[PDB]
Parts: C-alpha cells; sequence; structure tokens
RNA sequence: GGGGCCUUAGCUCAGGGGAGAGCGCCUGCUCGCAGGAGGUCAGCGGUUCGAUCCCGCUAGGCUCCACCA
RNA sequence: UCAUAGGAUAUGAGAAGGCAGACCCGGGGAACUGAAACAUCUAAGUACCCGGAGGAAGAGAAAGCAAAUGCGAUUCCCUGAGUAGCGGCGAGCGAAACGGGAUCAGCCCAAACCAAGAGGCUUGCCUCUUGGGGUUGUAGGACACUCUGUAGGAGUUACAAA
RNA sequence: GUGGAUCCUGAGUACGGCGGAACACGUGAAAUUCCGUCGGAAUCCGGGAGGACCAUCUCCCAAGGCUAAAUACUCCCUAGU
RNA sequence: AAGCAGAAGAUGCGGAGCCGCAGCGAAAGCGAGUCUGAAUAGGGCGCAAGUACGUGGUCGUAGACCCGAAACCAGGUGAUCUACCCAUGUCCAGGGUGAAGUUAAUGGAGGCCCGAACCCACGCACGUUGAAAAGUGCGGGGAUGAGGU
RNA sequence: CGGGACCUAAGCCGAGGCCGAAAGGCGUAGGCGAUGGACAACAGGUUGAUAUUCCUGUACCACCUCCUCACCAUUUGAGCA
RNA sequence: AGGCCCAGGCGACUGUUUAGCAAAAACACAGGUCUCUGCGAAGCCGUAAGGCGAAGUAUAGGGGCUGACGCCUGCCCGGUGCUGGAAGGUUAAGAGGAGCGCUUAGCGUAAGCGAAGGUGCGAAUUGAAGCCCCAGUAAACGGCGGCCGCGGUCCUAAGGUAGCGAAAUUCCUUGUCGGGUAAGUUCCGACCCGCACGAAAGGCGCAACGAUCUGGGCACUGUCUCAACGAGAGA
RNA sequence: GAUAUUGAAUGUUGGUAAUUGACCUUCUAACCCGCCGCCCUUAUCGGGCGGGGAGACAGUGUCAGGUGGGCAGUUUGACUGGGGCGGUCGCCUCCUAAAAGGUAACGGAGGCGCCCAAAGGUUCCCUCAGAAUGGUUGGAAAUCAUUCGCAGAGUGUAAAGGCACAAGGGAGCUUGACUGCGAGACCUACAAGUCGAGCAGGGACGAAAGUCGGGCUUAGUGAUCCGGUGGUUCCGCAUGGA
C-alpha cells in the first residue's frame, strides 16, 4: 500500500502483480519464472521483491527483456531454469537484408507479446532472437516473413548466441532537460516540452520533471534522437559547466 | 568610490600548440545527408618558443558594498 | 474463616528544640578568579546549604610498610621535598615510605562444635532463639587427647557492669 | 601443650565489564579506594598485596565490631602576661 | 629540626635531616675526569670556600603599595508598590437614543449617545535647590463595562 | 454595638499518607480563615473629657430552678432528639 | 452646557500599552485559517508526588499566523521544515570471539620453539531510532528571472496573476500633467522607468468610530502687523 | 536500542554436544490502572480485600546512539593618518638608504612555500647573442659554410651581485645530495640563522696534483607539547620478564 509512492501511477499495474508473485514463493516454497520483463519493470521487480530471493537472466549477458526467477533462500537457479530458446534468423542474406524494426515488426505481426521474447542480436555474421521456451514452437512456425525477406528459424544453443559515440561535452546542469538539450543538440525550451509531455526516459522510467538531476551511468531515451547514455561527469570547467560525456547507441 | 565577475563565429558554447562544434545561413540531396559562411578571441602592452586561454592595465555590462558621528 | 490492618488503654527523666559565628565527621556543592583570551585545568571539594555529633571528632590493632642477619595498630609533629610524580606536560597541582620525636593498649565477635528450649516435624532431619565454645597466618580454632584453673588476676577509658 | 580423620574461618562478597568519583596521580602504562549498574569467584591442595600484566619470591588473611593517649578548637570561668 | 628540660626566656640536650667538599652523562655508569664518537682524534661540560645566623636590596606565594568598577556565583528576604489571578463585598448624579419582541403604539436592547462622582492622562502653560523624587491650573478621554474600587 | 465562647469562601495548615540526595514538596481526615451568612435595645438625659456602654423610662434574647400554676406521662410510654 | 465643514493616509469598532519624556498606525479584539490533541488528551508547572488543562472530551482543549465587514487570496514542493515511506547505502552500546601479544611448565649446546592457565588487545558476523534516499505538503519556512529581435534564446523549483502603484514603500525627485493658491518641495487626482508594491509577516476596497496622522475651508480671534493699558502673585 | 526488574507455554528457525540463542503467537502470576464493589472510614488521599482491564509490554534504574539556542559557558586577531569596510601579516631580491653596516611609512618594483637522480660529484674538452655574404625545399626567421663578433648570450626560477684562466656548452665514469666532527669567524635581545680551514672513517673522479659534506650566489619554510615508525651495550617501582 505504502509501496505505489515511490513508482508511477502507470506502473502501479505491474507492482500489483509483482506482490501477487512473491505472496507465491513465500507461502508454497517454489521458484517462479516471469515472462520477459522490460528494463524498467526489472527496477520495479527487483524493489518490490525486496532483498524471496530474485534472479534475472536473458540468455547472453545484456539483454533488455530479461525474464525473472523468483526463488526463495534454497534452489539456486540454473541457465535453463529461465525457458530460454534462441533461434538463428535464416534468410537469403546476399539478396535481402533484415534489420530490427522488420524483425521487431514481424514478432508483433504474428501475435506475439513483447513480454514473449528478449532481444534481437545482430552481429556481422547471424542475426539471432530469444524467446520463451512455451512460445518457441509458435515463433519457428509462424514466422516466415521479415519486411520483404522470408525468414525461418533454426533452434540453437544459449551458447551458440553470436554476441557507440564518445561526445566530450558541457552542461551548465544536470537537470534532465538541461542533459537532454545538451545530447540532443538542441534549445532547452525544445528538450522541456519533450521531457514534459513524457517522451524522454531515465533507465526506461518516463520522467516527466524538467528538474529532475541526471546521475553517472543513466540511460536516456529521447524519443526523437533514440537513446543515449551519461558515462562520465568529469568535474567542472573554468566558467563553471559539468564536463560530461555523452555515449549515443 | 572600492571590491567581485564577465566580454569567442549569425546564434549557443567548446578550447601556451597556432580559434572548434551544433544550430541558422549558403552547396546538391530528398529527416537524415554533403561541403561551405563567419573570429581585431572586448581592447591595450608583455611573459615567452608560440598567448583565447600568461600577467599588468584600459574599456564596458552586471553584482556587492559606500557605514559611525 | 482463622487472622492481620486498624482502634482503645496503660507504662516511659524515650524523641522533638537550642547553640560556641569555633573545632570534627558525613550528604549536596558554586562562581568570581588564575591560565595574561578560553572550553580541559584552576580557584576548590573552598564558600555556601543540609545531616550527624563529641568533648574532642575521625583513624586504629596489618588481606600493612617493605626488600634488612627487617619492621610490627592508629593519630599528630619534624624531615623526606617543592623531591618522586601529575599537568591544554600550560597555569599550576604535589605525595608517600624510610629516619627523628610526642603518646602508647589492646580487644570482642561471626562460623565449626556443645548444651538447653522453642516451632516446622522437611519427620531423628531443618530452621530459629538463649547460654557455652572460639578468635587466627613460617595458620588458628572446632574436634580429640593428656594437662590445668575454678578464685590469685582483672575491672566500669575498649577489653562485662552497677 | 600435642595430633592432623573430617569440619569452620565473614557471598550476591571479592573481583570483572560499563559509567562516575577519590587517590598528589587530569585514562593514562594506571596499580590502589569508593559509588551506581550488570555480570559474578575461590573458600586452606584456599585467598590478598608488593603501581598495567604474568611467573617466582616476600609479606599478609579482606568482605563483622570496639578501643584511651599524643591532635584540633574556645561562647565561657579563674589567674596572669 | 621536631622534641625533652627550662621564666611563654636565655641555655642545655637532640645529628634525624640540610647544604658544601666532584664532576660528567638521558641513563647504566665512570670519576679529575666524563659525554659524544669506531677513535690515544677533535669538541661539550668539568678539573687544573663553604656553611649557620643577622641587617639591608630585590624576587616568589599570599589582597601583597592604597582607594575604585560594571559584573559573576551561593544562600536568604520581598506581590503592604505594581502585573495577572482567586474568594467576597461595594460604587456608577442626571439626561438622551429607542434593538428584539408584542399589539402606529407598546416594549426597554446596547463593550449605544451626552454628561457629574469615580477612573484615566491627550494638549498647553507653570513648576524644574518644586508646594510635589511625576504635581498644579485650564482645557481633554472613559463613565453599565473587556468598568472602577 | 463590632470581634470572640456561631458558620463557612478563596487560601493556608495538615494525624496517618504519597513523593523526594538532605533540607523538604504535596495532600486525606480534620482544622484555621471575613471581605460574606447568622445573631437579642430603643428613645431621651448627662460629664471638662465615655456613652445603643453611665443614668431615667420602657424592652428583648439565651440559659437556669429554692419556687408557683396548668397540662400530659411513667415501657405504642410522655417528652427530648 | 458641542465650534463646524470638505478631502486623504492608517487602524474596522469599544477596549489595551512604555507607573515617571512615546497612547500610536503599536497590543487586544470579534471573524478567518493552519496545526496538534481519543482523554492518565495534547500543551504546561514540578526531580517526583501533585496539579492546571477540566470536574472539560474533537461543535472540546493547546499552539502558530491573520485580524470587523465586502470582493478575493495567483505561480513554485528544487532547498529548509513538517508528515509519510519502498528498495539501496550508512550508523552506538550490547552481543560475538577468528586471530594476535605478554607471561612460562616443558624443550633446547645456545639462538630460539613453546602446552595449560592467567592477562592484555581484538577481526568477521549481529545491532534501533536517526541520516542519505523516495513521496507529499506553501493561510509551512520561503521564493516568484536575464538577454536579444509577441517571437527567439539562456537560466531556474518556478519566474509576480488579480488588484494597487512617486505609496507610512519612489533613490533619481520639488518626476510629469491637472486641481486647489496671487504664489503650493506639503496636499488631492491622474500617469506608470514599481531604485526596492502585491495577495492571511494577507491584496484591494470600505459605512461607523479616533485626545490618530495629513491637506483645505467657514467662524473666530493679541498667533501676528505692533504693541498698549489695567488686576493680582513674586520681584 | 541493549540490559535489569522479567516469568510460563506453543510454534518456527540459528549455533554448539541434548542444552543454550533468535523471533512469532498465546498465557498469567510479577509490574501498571487518573476503572468498579467492599472494608479501614463521618474520607474523590492512602492502604487492604474482591472483580475487571492491561501484561512481561509499560514504567523505573544503568548503559548507548540520535535530536536538541529550550538552556549554559565561551570565542568572534592585529596593523590601520579615528574605527568600520577594503588591503596586509612568514621568507627572498632590488630601490628609497644620505659611497661601511643598519635604517621607517597602508613608500616604489618583483619573486617564494620549489625544481633537478642530473639541472649533483669529478675528469677531459669547448665558447655564446646577433649580423653580413652565399645557399633546392626554405620565407624575416629551421639547417649548413665563411668572416665579423666582450658577451650585445647563457646561467632551472624573481632580482641583484657575480661568471668567458668561465660559475655558460659538451662528453666519460660516478653518488661527497657522505658518517663522526670542527680551530675560528659572521649575524644576533633570545630562539634561531650563516661561513669554515682542518682531523678521522670509508668512498667518487683523476696518471698525479688535487677536487667533492648538493646545485653561480642569496628564497623554497614552522618552535614546543603530543602521537607514529626504525634503530638501540640505557632505565625497568621485590626479583626475572613485560
Ligand atoms: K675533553
Ligand atoms: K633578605
Ligand atoms: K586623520
Amino acid at each position: 500500500s505504502d509501496i505505489y509512492q515511490h513508482f508511477r501511477k502507470d506502473e502501479r499495474a505491474f507492482i500489483d502483480q509483482a506482490l501477487e508473485w512473491k505472496r507465491i514463493v513465500q507461502e508454497q516454497y517454489r521458484m517462479k519464472l516471469t515472462d520477459f520483463l522490460d528494463p524498467r519493470e526489472q527496477v520495479i521487480l527487483s524493489a518490490v521483491t525486496g532483498q524471496v530471493g530474485l534472479a534475472f537472466s536473458g540468455g547472453y549477458d545484456r539483454a533488455e527483456r530479461k525474464r525473472a526467477i523468483l526463488f526463495p533462500e534454497y534452489i539456486t537457479p540454473e541457465e535453463s531454469d529461465f525457458e530460454l530458446q534462441a533461434f538463428n534468423v535464416r534468410y537469403a542474406d546476399k539478396f535481402v537484408s533484415v534489420d530490427h524494426r522488420s524483425l521487431l515488426g514481424a514478432l508483433m505481426g504474428i501475435g506475439l507479446k513483447r513480454q514473449k521474447f528478449g532481444d534481437i542480436v545482430f552481429s556481422e555474421t547471424a542475426v539471432q532472437l530469444i524467446v520463451s521456451a512455451d512460445t518457441a514452437d509458435f515463433v519457428a512456425a509462424q514466422l516466415t516473413q521479415a519486411g520483404k525477406a522470408a525468414v525461418s528459424l533454426e533452434k540453437i544453443d544459449l551458447s551458440d548466441l553470436n554476441i557507440v559515440e564518445i561526445r566530450d561535452d558541457t552542461v551548465s546542469s544536470l537537470r534532465l532537460d538541461a542533459v537532454c538539450a545538451s545530447m540532443s543538440r538542441q534549445s532547452r525550451q525544445k528538450s522541456q516540452t519533450l521531457v514534459k509531455n513524457g517522451l524522454v526516459k531515465v533507465n526506461w522510467k518516463v520522467v516527466e520533471d524538467p528538474s529532475y538531476i541526471v546521475a553517472e551511468g543513466d540511460m536516456l531515451s529521447i524519443r526523437g534522437f533514440g537513446r543515449c547514455s551519461l558515462t562520465k561527469i568529469e568535474g567542472k570547467t573554468k566558467k563553471d559547466k559539468w564536463r560530461v560525456t555523452f555515449e549515443r547507441q
């Protein structure tokens, strides 16, 4: 009841369900695997669960959408308890190209919910996707086209997964509106519109406060400029602006 | 009057090593591209191997003081 | 309910209060001041308040001092010595023992145990109250032994008390 | 006076931790003494002290009491300086 | 020296104690030397008249040449003045206005009005070694109230 | 007449009691405490100096019984309370 | 035995106050609001006992601010306070003793090693409130922008709304214009470049009230032009 | 918050070999009641007795942390053409400074709170700035070459005094940027500061003479107390240790 204040009002929905997962693992003494919780929902769950222990794995290390195991003080989990299936996306690579937008659009097009798949990995040699094992056969059967490319899915082990723009700058403050303006190369008044409407996120939390102070190692997500990361804050200049470093995706 | 701070390209700002970056403005190309435009670095005189970034002064603009009989 | 609380009556040269503005032992306890400021510190356990006294008080018969072919209760004086030491190691604070003197004195219990009685029988055990017993350190006492005294010695200043 | 079969010889004490005070000694290397609090012995094959502490040695026997004199003082009284 | 004897004396006794006769070194220690140092070196400090008592000068600790704060602390004494409160009394000439209510009249409200006592103290003058350590005179405010006493 | 031998308010004191280094603080029963309640005497006269106080006249209140009279009554028995 | 009138500031009012240089625009006030307080209330006095609160009980009691009435009371929760709180971080005594030192029975030609006990330190681990942190809250403390050409741009927690404005606030200033006067640094009304108003440390109005402050009139006068005479007290 | 007062049970979860912890719930008997009835007792005190409530909590004690101008004791510099405000405070160099030395002002100018493992030591060798004339890049100015050339350069750094038998530049080998000291001087209120031949130990460089106890010279620093570290033929509170 006195947890919601710490999160947003829309985020209440997840928090209610996150409390219902903790309820199970305490009383029934059994691990609860979840449906690839979003990077934000990782942060929320971590809080709602409390310290019921928690584990998280999205197949490869550095998956955005990862599935969480809520386990007690015993039954420390394995890599396959997360019920993850990796696939290699086969297509006529010489003729057609698959991009992240097309493959994401195709996954959604076959009716797959965002919670039923993790990250879509693009390397030089392979395009791979990670899904929940319960949906693996459905996705393999239905995902026959991505954009203009005819595609097929080959099952692989997680071990077979084939896993910047540094921009040293100065800002007046570490307010959100100031950092966005700097990163996105805009007027601050324009950046304030972005923040206020609800287009910027900070670690996948929608921050609508222009004056929110941004810390070192915060993934900002300006809808319109993509995504960028305050990696370094490096003291202050002669004329008193924060020496900073940005790295766009 | 005294102290304290400021003076960089159209605009916003980076920056003892020979003055940049974005945006605007121009180049051709149709939300990104592709090269330009533009600086007495307030000025002055000097420290020196070179000064926007030393150091001393002059502007100007702000800021704080100018009290006690 | 037994009781007990409470109430009543009797007997008490029982207490109370005072002061000598002193001395003594306790409880509580400043500040100015000094430190060339000031907080630790100092002033000072002072002043002051309170309680208790007594003609004196307090201390006192080694769980001591010491480091000798030792000393032998305590108190007080001389000395040790402005030493040792303590100390924003500042300002300041400051011993003790030995040595020399004054004066001198040593005692009683508690306990073991014994005897008698009482009330809890916990049922031959336990607790309590009188009297005896006993009093200490290279241990003493109980307890046993054999001795020995029961009236010479001691006494109201402790060591019983008129 | 002689014996050491047993028994007795001061317990919520000594002592310790924490917090204070007293010791010339200000927490210090800090013995010793006392108070509050909490913990808490041994008991003669025992215990205490000798300035942290241990060992050895030496000296002593706490946690019960009493005790004159030498000492302090003078509102007074007497005699005097 | 205390102390004992002795006029509250001198004095006698009393050698514990004190200072000096040897220094050097932090110290163990060594000693006319010693410390430093590897050193017979060099250098430091030493070697090569005190003491007891008295007078005087000065210093220390004491109030310390005398007089003087504003203050600080401790323990008492004061609410007969004054502040507020509590209990219980008491005071407020006269006149006016005319709320509610009642049936234009009636009615008699009020930190209501004018205005003595009473309370107050706004202005000015006077007084200022006063009549008076806060007043007097002329005016002034409140005067049934959060009133005076 | 005013006060006491009557009453109580505020407050104060306070057996036992509660609390507190000491001293003490607080407080019950119970008291004290008028500024309040209650309560019987008036007019005139008089002295240099007192007067509901003395004097004159006429009163009233409480209490008492050597007495007088009437009435009621001696254990459902007056009456007091 | 009332002088009166016109106009303005302040405070609504009657009250109250610096005994003895200030009576006021200061305090109080009825009204408003915020807040605490479930009763052995909170608050307060007292070491406590005992009390007040109250012989009351949320329509009550305490505290803060505001100050009749009328219209109203804007924006900012970053900071500070208050209230509440999830993760994460931090943190006392106490608890806990892994280790280590000193000591020495023993053991070693010595050097040194070294049981047990005593003793002196002692790490991990554990450990509340609080704090960091997060959320709310402005009739809480407070704060309510620059620059350039309504737009741009920088900065901020957010940039002053309504109303008022040379004001008990305006330095410059005797601002400017108008009114009143023969002549008006004061006064009144406008204006707004508000040095440095502004919404309960309330804003703007406001009838009644004032020994309030301020400007102007009528009346009146020895206040004055400008003095003169008389009475009394002192001299 | 710990701990005492402070107990009993049931669960559950630690840690030791069945005892002792931790926490949850329950219990009643301590403790509490500014609740009711009864009694002491004419009593809204107090106490006793019986109900009820609450309960090992609270309260109180000790200890601990937090908060805490509610309260307490204090501090809050000096110079200064009055004080405040501004500026300054130690060290070095120059000028003022009057041809020894010293010498003031909120007089005039600047530096310092280091740097360097060579930018120290020694041995050997050397000479700089700039200009003229000639040169593919290449220019006024890089690199040659020639002549001229008291220094017009350099000397880690401020300035002054010095320095070309170099104190300036280069190279080799090195660690004397030594230990013990020190006749005697300078400076000086003290405290400190400065110079020093020479002696010993053991070195570096050099054939040797010799030079070397940092740097061309003069700034580059801070008393005591207290505490840390290393060393130590010292002391060690009966003795041996500590
Ligand atoms: K010598
Ligand atoms: K003398
Ligand atoms: K002057």
